[PDB]
């Protein structure tokens, strides 16, 4: 399942759908085009540990590129593939 993250995206909230994500699926990937949206991201994708180590899970990530679109151009985007893994 993807998730899209912006430059003005709430940290906290794309965690809590990283999250939910993961406890249901084990795993999605999040997406994002530029500076200010992959450091969103990443910021999202930290705090998401938190919201799962209740739930005796961590993740692992591993970034790619890939190329996607924005307003129809296409554009080369961040990818970060997130996998949930059991703490016990
Ligand atoms: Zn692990």
């Amino acid at each position: 399942e993807t998730l899209r993250v912006s430059s003005k995206s709430r940290p906290n909230s794309v965690a809590g759908a990283i999250a939910a994500m993961l406890r249901t699926k084990g795993e999605v990937e999040v997406q994002a085009i530029g500076p200010q949206a992959v450091n969103q991201a990443v910021k999202a994708i930290a705090i998401a540990r938190g919201y799962i180590a209740p739930d005796n899970l961590d993740l692992v990530v591993k970034p790619a590129f890939v190329k996607l679109e924005l307003e129809n151009e296409e554009r080369t985007a961040l990818k970060f593939s997130i996998k949930a893994h059991p703490l016990e």
